[PDB]
């Protein structure tokens, strides 16, 4: 039903725009899009070529980009920009610098609007594959639009009499076939009075066709006072003909108001699949902003042909195929919570994503791990397997079982000749030794830990097909994490190919056999077997103590006499020293581990503390020094009250919900409610629970329990209930249990 | 190091810098041939007992392009100091018309590149066989470094900021790394309960020591934004440092005064400009502390830096006139000062991101 404040109204696309470390994979741009849209749009302040496309502290705008960028370091491909200008014409991105104030900027998912200091106003709204702009030019100043087709070998053609511009952009950062291009077209509402092209060296007036390394074109207008210029645009990865089909289907005849309303409706539809009630405006903004961020990637990479059928340009083999393709995703990051969120609330997406993984395998020989748009060398692991198996175990079964199994096994028994992250780096050593050795293989221990998990997923998959021999082969590798636990030191470490432990153990030392972390983080990377990890650590007791040594309260000695303001200044210190590296991948699940070892109240306390202290909805809203936006799905799940600790096992460990109520609108008209009528900032603890009206003491919900609809009714309290959730029957899955 | 005669202390051949910086500014009171002989000898010889007199490890340096560790103590710091002295000698020889000698020394000016560890993005160390020392650690003091770690010493390339940015991946990455050194502290959501809790938080960041003010190899670092397109950041951060890291009381400095050096940084920075690279007669512009400074130079010439609307929260240069003409360069030459005149600055509470961002505006780099 219509509401005064709709879910999309809570979204701030600039949340955490100042929260990201320069040398991380976190994006900072206010994406204008529809969910999973093939093309995104954004303001651009950075130079062409810079992954730092939009920098909040920069006050000069250069263009509005059609972008696909999933990380500043992965960078962009198939990108061009459009830039309206008043007064003086400037062609090169190096010279198009127009001052604006954030006070005259309004960024939302369905429309970005900005008014420059010179009074020129523009806004744009996106469809899946196109966009529409309005431009209001200042009176009595020259009126231009510049189209920038980027460098790397581009072309632009102007047809002034038809008010059309078409072109091809080929800029990319690798991972593309030899015939790669994005074919674009745009239409202007008003007569093109003058026009010209630029080839990176010379501005050529009256010329209408240009091709060079770097190309731009300008159009000059004479829009009458009171009127606005509309620009309609769409692109395709298939051909100029398909770009025109996309244009005609999605943006032809539209003004920005039409596209804006449609995108707003789409966002409200998709965001509204989880309805949060009974929270502050700040909490609602944080939640829906994180959810918006979560519904952007991976992007759909398919298009609908003249017959309305889905087709795609393959970024793996460069041919056009029937069916579905997605891209722009690092599974090493997104298997943990983003794809699990899809399997629950957006399973129609997982249905197509899983098919696309197999398609990429058919087209290239390997499943992707980091793709943008094709195979890119980045990060580690075989988490492609997790997406397939997690979905399969939740009843999302669109791929052929035998083909999927073959692909999974191959991913663990081969590696790309050039790209270490494609397939399994070090598989020969791992199969022989039970671990990947360092310094023989970079990041060996983090790899071993990721591989033991992927092998557990493959065992689970094979077992569910009745292929018990293959399952037992893979279950034999599931405990390989144990092979790197250094008993004298009580942490994961590394060995060379001869079995010698690396000299001078140091739990805090980054790099080497570890990835983006140290043993302090990577020791927790055993989410398929928390019970087996506790065994290594000497039992539930020692494990609880080590978790406690990550989330411990600040020490204020006798200084708290100055007030409660003392414990706040004191809490900063632990976070700044980084005892808990919120966002660090191998410990994203760690707060939930208390659910497995008998003290769920600690999960409840710490989770609620993190949600309150490390998030807000503003420009620095991903507060964790180690959080560069990657915890968006983590926040959505955690606010709802539960989290997929081990994808591939259809279970969600229970934390503590943020709102008085969330309602999940699931397939086939089923609704699942988590109600917490007496929830409050100082009432993080679950005293009692009813599941569908029956006393409920388990520390997890199954996917089936959610999917069938119903209600988890929680009685929240300010003190923990130490008699609840402490029995072995209450604990979620472990391989060794 | 002299007190009163030769004393074994510290490193480098910066005697050469005193001679060359003065010479290139027109101070020429020594025999040119004798000075060149002495400079060359300083790089080709070492005192039998005192490591800091002459060039410790010169044999290795000339052969390998760097001083190796553990063969020579403090090898990486020495290499970086030597690359700069060699650049100075090249400048001197060139000005005398000795182009061959100049070219031989200019070939050594880029030796700083030989210790940049690409995998890690910091200066590090190699042994004589060319093997990187195991267990890289950017914050590890001692060994191949002195009075600092790679974190500090990575910035010790005053004769070639452009070439340093090249190693780092360009202007933007170098900006990003400077920004992290000078970043204001993270206050999470604690900003609500109190304030300036941000001020208190700043003191913690300084206790931690992200930017080691006074630490020699990074003294110039705040001025580097002048070389890479964002002078407004130099302006903001310099003024912050001058306000927060100095006072006139008994605990007035953040570290050793050092024979006028920490003191001289403050004097230059308060006047509005700083000699990033002695031996090159120019001064990178920062942001003046006062509404006016007048320098009384030789031959009755006076140079004025005026900033009539200067104030504590107006650290930025909106606009400048040099001797009445629009001025956008991020440096003044020694000749511009010496001849007398005025740099008239319009100060502002917000940065002017359109000013001083062009290649023509950047000061000297050997690589440019
Ligand atoms: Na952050
Ligand atoms: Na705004």
């Amino acid at each position: 039903s219509k509401k005064t404040v709709e879910f999309v109204d809570y979204v701030n696309p600039l949340m955490g725009t100042e929260s990201t470390f320069a040398f991380s994979h976190g994006n900072t741009y206010p994406a204008v899009a529809v969910p999973w849209g093939m093309n995104f749009w954004s303001p651009q302040t950075g130079e062409n070529g810079s992954g730092w496309m939009y920098t909040y502290t920069d006050s000069l705008m250069r263009g509005f980009r059609q972008t696909h960028q999933p990380s500043p370091w992965i960078n962009d491909y198939g990108t061009f920009s459009i830039m309206p200008l008043a007064g003086e014409l400037k062609m090169s991105h190096k010279e198009r610098l127009v001052p604006f104030s954030h006070q005259q900027e309004k960024a939302t998912p369905y429309n970005y609007s900005v008014t420059f200091n010179n009074g020129l106003q523009t806004s744009l709204s996106a469809t899946s594959r196109g966009a529409v702009f309005e431009v209001s030019f200042p009176e009595k100043e020259d009126q231009y639009v510049v189209v920038d087709a980027y460098n790397g070998g581009s072309s632009i053609t102007i047809e002034p009499e038809k008010r059309l511009v078409k072109g091809a952009t080929r800029y990319n950062n690798g991972g593309v076939p030899d015939n790669f291009a994005n074919y674009f077209m745009m239409e202007f509402s008003h007569p093109v009075i003058e026009y010209g092209t630029y080839n990176g060296d010379t501005l050529l007036h009256h010329q209408t066709d240009v091709a060079a390394d770097y190309t731009c074109a300008y159009l000059k207008f004479d829009v009458p006072a009171g009127e606005k210029l509309t620009i309609r645009t769409a692109s395709s990865f298939i051909s100029p003909e398909q770009a025109a089909i996309n244009f005609n289907r999605e943006v032809a005849d539209a003004d920005v108001q039409l596209i804006s309303g449609k995108a707003r409706e789409q966002w409200n539809n998709y965001l509204g699949r989880v309805e949060a009630e009974g929270g502050t405006d700040e909490q609602l903004r944080t939640f829906y902003s994180c959810l918006y961020r979560t519904l952007l990637f991976p992007r759909e990479f398919y298009e609908f042909d003249s017959q309305g059928n889905p087709v795609y340009y393959s970024p793996y083999d460069g041919n056009v195929h029937d069916g579905y393709m997605y891209t722009d995703n690092g599974f090493w990051d997104t298997f943990r919570a983003v794809h699990p969120l899809f399997t629950l609330l957006y399973p129609e997406v997982s249905e197509r994503v899983t098919q696309s993984i197999i398609n990429a395998y058919n087209e290239s020989g390997f499943m992707p791990e980091w793709a943008s748009p094709g195979h890119r060398g980045c990060m580690i692991g075989n988490n492609s397997v997790s997406l397939l198996v997690d979905a399969w175990m939740k009843g999302i079964q669109t791929v052929d079982a035998e083909k999927a199994l073959e692909a999974m096994i191959h991913q663990t028994q081969a590696r790309h000749a050039e790209i270490a992250s494609v397939g399994r780096d070090g598989f020969e050593y791992y199969d022989k030794l039970g671990y990947v050795p360092y310094p023989e293989v970079p990041e060996a221990t983090a790899k071993t830990l990721e591989y033991a998990y992927a092998d557990w997923c493959i065992a689970r998959f094979a077992e569910s097909l009745g292929k018990q021999d293959i399952a037992d082969q893979y279950y034999q590798k599931a405990p390989n994490y144990r092979n790197l636990y250094y008993p004298e030191h009580g942490f994961m470490w590394t060995k060379d190919a001869k079995g010698n432990w690396r000299d001078r153990f140091d739990a805090t030392e980054w790099g080497g056999p570890f990835t983006e972390g140290s043993s302090w983080h990577w020791t927790w990377s055993v989410f398929h077997d928390p019970e087996g990890l506790s065994e290594l650590m000497g039992g539930h007791e020692p494990m609880i103590a080590r978790l406690d040594s990550m989330f411990v309260a600040p020490n204020t000695y006798n200084y708290g006499t100055y007030g409660f303001v003392i414990h706040e200044i004191a809490e900063m210190v632990a976070l700044n020293m980084g005892q808990y590296a919120h966002g660090n991948q191998p410990v994203q699940h760690a707060i939930y581990l208390y659910d497995y070892i008998g003290q769920p109240w600690k999960t409840q306390y710490h989770l609620r503390n993190v949600m309150d202290k490390l998030y807000n909805s503003g420009s620095k809203g991903y507060c964790g020094d180690e959080d560069n936006g990657q915890t968006s799905a983590w926040y959505v799940f955690s606010a709802m009250g539960f989290y997929p600790v081990c994808p591939g096992m259809p279970e969600y460990a229970i934390g503590s919900p943020l709102f008085k109520k969330v309602t999940l609108h699931l397939p086939e008209g089923k609704n699942f409610v988590v109600s917490a009528a007496d929830n409050a900032a100082d009432r993080p603890y679950i005293r009692k629970a009813l599941l569908n009206g029956q006393e409920f003491t388990r520390n997890y919900l199954t996917h089936d329990e959610l999917k069938q609809g119903g209600e988890l009714n929680l009685s929240m309290d300010s003190v923990p209930n130490q008699q609840r959730g402490t029995q072995p029957a209450d604990f979620p899955y472990s391989y060794s249990k």
